[PDB]
């Protein structure tokens, strides 16, 4: 019993974790084989960052202006060049520790683990989701740049984010670990809108199922809806309308409930149009949306990894 | 900016996790060098457990009868021993990936991260509050008994939890590694009542201090109370004493936001009193204790470990 937010186990991203110097600029980088992986800005100056020229600036570094640290270990740049806003510093020895793993570009309202550090060094892991604005809802400092967001499959992590830039509105950008930018965000020191936030209908659901499956029910009602009708309800509230790979993707927590997903979505309906009416689920006093399915599934029946 | 439940990295506790059978009963064990600690029911049958005879259960079983496993690797168990609630099985081979480590026994209130795991294998991790009744609200199913609750200073991993059980009214009880229990529970199959729970009132007061130092404000008012008077209001709505060495431990987070301890004191006051108007703070709409003012100052400075 009990639900929780849970990230990941951390161990294999920890031994990936590197610092990272270019001048007076201290972040981190993630060191899989013999290459450094950290956010170009780093080799932006104080007067760089609101017009940078990349290209420019890059051909103007050398690579000992780039001081990579493995804890007492500095590891020596043989080369440097730029995939999009990611810097790839290819260095002479391949990390020790360099799990399986794959390079993922996730979807808005998918979740992930964030190993946050400083200087190199891990100070904490929390779960995240990809807002359907392409922001995150992080906890991030000074010094934070290139922590990076996985999951794990089976024995595989999955790098799927690298943290970039914390807007002036104090929320969270970054790129895939090709250097892609999530959302229309880029790295120069300008005002940047992010789209109106929605809320992850479908996660919203999923989080109800998780309720029932604890025990938690006094929301459900005795009525269903169609698809249709329901999402025009949800966008009256900024919720993201919800499709039928939706509700297949709910099968599983509705089998296990005996609730139908239309029945759930009626009930959905209900606390978006009534509210709470002060009572809490699963301890909270409002709508949770950065569980997946996928999540409540995994935390629900157990799923492990190597 | 911003602010999220964070649990420590868990890399260093991982390579410690193992499995443990004995009979139709896996659960997880927790190796250290040569021995490997786990919840002592793991000898009993389901007959045994309503009213188990532990010292007499202990003597009938064999070395054979524990069959522990670190992933592919079958550890052989030289001798088993009991100490209080747990069990020690001392294995031939001292694990080559055991951390530099402490036992502590924790206090009410204080925070530490789970690592959950089934059949020796990670599941994902979380942070935790220590119930001022000694439960935990985890995320614990069944073979999850022997998981671990631990907090990391510096490079030392310091033990504090052992999952043990659930009882009947879903709530979480385990003991430290020295297999003392945390409260009044024992490891029995029977009906056992927690303490009225109530809310850690410290922790609350450090969250709001979070709050602040992220911009979210709207809660503070302009008085003062004296402790004397804050205390008279918060028994009434079931929170923990405030004392002295409260409001000394709050002084780091005081310096930091302008904020006297006591003139936070006040705000949560009319908080208790006028709840929150259908606002929120740091995304919840209910007041949160789980976290400690080292939480917040580590997360808010940016506290990292080797
Ligand atoms: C991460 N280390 C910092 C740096 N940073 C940033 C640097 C350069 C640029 C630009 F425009 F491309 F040149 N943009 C951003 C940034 O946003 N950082 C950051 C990240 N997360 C949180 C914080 C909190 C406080 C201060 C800086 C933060
Ligand atoms: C943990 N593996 C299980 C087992 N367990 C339990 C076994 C024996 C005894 C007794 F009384 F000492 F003999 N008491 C308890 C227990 O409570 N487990 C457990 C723990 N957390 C969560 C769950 C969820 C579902 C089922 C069992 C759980």
């Amino acid at each position: 019993s009990g639900f929780r937010k849970m990230a990941f186990p951390s161990g294999k991203v920890e031994g990936c974790m590197v610092q990272v110097t270019c001048g007076t600029t201290t972040l981190n980088g993630l060191w899989l084989d013999d290459v450094v992986y950290c956010p170009r800005h780093v080799i932006c100056t104080s007067e760089d960052m609101l017009n940078p020229n990349y290209e420019d600036l890059l051909i103007r570094k050398s690579n000992h202006n780039f001081l990579v640290q493995a804890g007492n270990v500095q590891l020596r740049v043989i080369g440097h060049s730029m995939q999009n806003c990611v810097l790839k510093l290819k260095v002479d020895t391949a990390n020790p520790k360099t799990p399986k793993y794959k390079f993922v570009r996730i979807q808005p309202g998918q979740t992930f683990s964030v190993l946050a550090c400083y200087n190199g060094s891990p100070s904490g892991v929390y779960q995240c989701a990809m807002r359907p604005n392409f922001t995150i809802k992080g906890s991030f400092l000074n010094g934070s740049c290139g922590s990076v967001g996985f999951n794990i499959d089976y024995d595989c992590v999955s790098f799927c984010y690298m943290h970039h830039m914390e807007l002036p509105t104090g929320v969270h950008a970054g790129t895939d670990l090709e250097g892609n930018f999530y959302g229309p965000f880029v790295d120069r020191q300008t005002a940047q809108a992010a789209g109106t936030d929605t809320t992850i209908t479908v996660n919203v659901l999923a989080w109800l199922y998780a309720a029932v499956i604890n025990g938690d029910r006094w929301f459900l009602n005795r009525f269903t809806t169609t698809l249709n009708d329901f999402n025009l309800v949800a966008m009256k509230y900024n919720y993201e309308p919800l499709t039928q790979d939706h509700v297949d993707i709910l099968g599983p927590l509705s089998a296990q409930t005996g609730i139908a997903v239309l029945d759930m979505c009626a009930s959905l309906k209900e606390l978006l149009q009534n509210g709470m009416n002060g009572r809490t689920i699963l301890g909270s006093a409002l709508l949770e949306d950065e569980f997946t399915p996928f999540d409540v599934v995994r935390q629900c029946s157990g799923v492990t990894f190597q």
